[PDB]
């Protein structure tokens, strides 16, 4: 049993529900968020700036120190910092950003990263301001995660048709 509450079942191990991302992991303080972050960890907008404004600038800052370390991320790889004043970790995850042309095979690749991780709240890698369809992205993350999977859906009108969509 965990505390995620009001979501609707779609598989085994995938579960999603219309809800501001910031707001679910302040009640729920889940054991990993998942960011939508790009390669440079540069959280000016979407998942990435809402996260980060929650976190108060603290997530950039801590970004900052891991980019002037280990250099920029791979799309399609991750990294695991602190989730602050939202979870235990945050699993900063770069899909391919549609809007940049990068190759959208690649979102399988980033949704793998999930596998390493029991439970996470996350968004739909790749949508929103990233570009992709998120029905396509929802397809692949239930066929590409296995392990256990809290979507939250920031727009109604995005959320319900997932839902009708959904095979
Ligand atoms: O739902 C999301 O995953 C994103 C999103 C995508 C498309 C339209 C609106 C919101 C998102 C962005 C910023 C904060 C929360 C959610």
């Amino acid at each position: 049993v965990n505390s995620f509450s009001g979501y609707l079942k779609l598989t085994d191990n995938v579960y999603i529900k219309n809800a501001d991302i910031v707001e679910e992991a302040k009640k729920v303080k889940p054991t990993v968020v998942v960011n939508a972050a790009n390669v440079y960890l540069k959280h000016g907008g979407g998942v990435a700036g809402a996260l980060n404004k929650a976190t108060n600038n603290a997530m950039q800052v801590e970004s900052d120190d891991y980019i002037a370390t280990n250099g920029p991320l791979k799309v399609g790889g991750s990294c695991v910092l602190s989730g602050h004043n939202l979870a235990k970790h945050c699993l900063h995850v770069v899909g391919p950003n549609v809007n940049k042309g990068e190759d959208i095979q690649l979102l399988k690749s980033a949704y793998e990263n999930f596998n390493q991780h029991e439970v996470l709240l996350a968004p739909l890698l790749s949508a929103g301001i990233f570009g992709a369809d998120p029905i396509h992205s929802l397809r692949v993350c239930v066929d590409t995660v296995r392990t256990n999977v809290y979507l939250a859906v920031f727009d109604k009108n995005l959320y319900d048709k997932l839902v009708s969509s959904f095979l």
